[PDB]
């Protein structure tokens, strides 16, 4: 309906200005429009903005947080220093300039960007956009991110009191599907947690239910697990989502269906997008969101192993029919 000054059309005049930072974002933080660390640190930024949001805290006569608000960037000072936060700075400064740059609210900014940056890999949907949250936060309280050495009732715990089902939690775990650690084993900074942490697909959650066998680096890491092959990191909360019982059917229905986990990872998104505001209230510029080019490889149980070597752990379902590889086992390069 509207035209927006570069010729672009849009629902909404409010999505004019994200025009803007769009073209910022993908030519300068995203380098180009790529899938590389920036948008996996935006991935791990959308989320501990907007988990610090806490209903028991609220309910305990304290704030709780103001969930994705951009508490993260105008309070980084305070949040930065959480165990969970590690390693973001420097992307949170990045964020901080566009932010003020082009005149958007730090919480819309990185909802934003995360929508951009997923937009980048292939296979992801297409996030939900969503302009209009206050710029105004208070810093997040602490202990509110979910750790990697947490245990899944700790992790269902947290995440639930936020808002987040269990079938959610592995929902936004699709995540781990574009991902690496650094703070976690230094000794193999970017070592992915899924053989393609540049494609929005379901080999995160085929992998993790592998059978650990290898330790990639020359000593463990905090949180971390064997991994099936060298190369790959695996978290222990990762590793154990896999194969709780409270988790376990929802992560192998995932393994199968790129298209049924996007449909999951953007509705969960969505949710968590506007912890601490109320979707009505703002404006949809999902439209400035292209859509990412697909993704047309097949899902794979890698490097010669078979369903022999997954941990079957949802115990009413058959693993489905996962097409194996050739050996060797793979070593996957450090995530870019
Ligand atoms: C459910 C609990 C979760 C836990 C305990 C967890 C834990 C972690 C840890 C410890 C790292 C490694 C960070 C580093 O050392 O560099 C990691 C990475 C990552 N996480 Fe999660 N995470 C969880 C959920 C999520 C969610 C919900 C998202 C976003 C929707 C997310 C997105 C990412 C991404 C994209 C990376 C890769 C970062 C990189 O490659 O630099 N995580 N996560
Ligand atoms: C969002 O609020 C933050 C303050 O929490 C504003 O950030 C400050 O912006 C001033 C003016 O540009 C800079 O000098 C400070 O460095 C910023 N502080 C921090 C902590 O980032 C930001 O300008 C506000 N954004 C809008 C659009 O009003
Ligand atoms: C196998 O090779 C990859 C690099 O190609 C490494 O990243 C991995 O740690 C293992 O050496
Ligand atoms: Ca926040
Ligand atoms: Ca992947």
């Amino acid at each position: 309906s509207v035209t927006c000054p570069g010729g672009q059309s849009t629902s909404n005049s409010q999505c004019c200005v994200w025009f803007d930072v769009l073209d910022d974002l993908q030519t300068n933080f995203y380098q180009g429009s790529k899938c590389e660390s920036p948008v996996r640190k935006i991935l791990r930024i959308v989320f501990h903005d907007a988990i610090g949001f806490s209903p028991a805290l609220t309910a305990a006569g304290q704030f709780g947080g103001g969930g994705a608000d951009g508490s993260i960037i105008a309070h980084s000072n305070i949040e930065l220093a959480f165990p969970a936060n590690g390693g973001l700075t420097d992307t949170i400064e990045a964020l901080r300039a566009v932010g003020i740059n082009h005149g958007v609210s730090f919480g819309d900014l990185i909802q934003f960007a995360t929508a951009v940056g997923m937009s980048n890999c292939p296979g992801s949907p297409r996030l939900e956009f969503l302009t209009g949250r206050s710029n105004s936060s208070q810093p997040s309280p602490p202990s509110l991110i979910p750790g990697p050495g947490n245990t899944v009732t700790a992790i269902l715990d947290r995440m639930g009191d936020a808002g987040f089902s269990p079938d959610e939690v592995v929902d936004l775990l699709a995540a781990h599907s574009l991902a690496s650690q650094e703070g976690l084993n230094s000794a193999i900074f970017r070592s992915p947690l899924d053989s393609t942490p540049q494609v929005f697909d379901t080999q995160f959650y085929i992998e993790t239910l592998l059978k650990g066998t290898t330790q990639p680096g020359p000593s463990l890491g905090f949180a971390e697990e064997l991994s099936p092959f060298p190369g790959e990191f695996r978290m222990r909360s990762d590793a154990l989502l896999a194969r709780d019982s409270r988790t376990a059917c929802r992560w192998q229905s995932m393994t199968s269906s790129n298209e049924v986990m996007g449909q999951r990872y953007r509705a969960a998104m969505a949710k968590m997008s506007v912890l601490g505001f109320d979707r009505n209230a703002l404006t949809d510029c999902s439209d400035v969101i292209p859509s990412a080019v697909s993704n047309n490889a097949a899902p794979v149980i890698p490097g010669g192993l078979t369903v022999d070597d997954i941990e079957v752990s949802c115990p009413s379902e058959p693993f489905p029919e996962i097409a194996t590889a050739s050996g060797p086992l793979p070593s996957l390069a450090p995530a870019p």
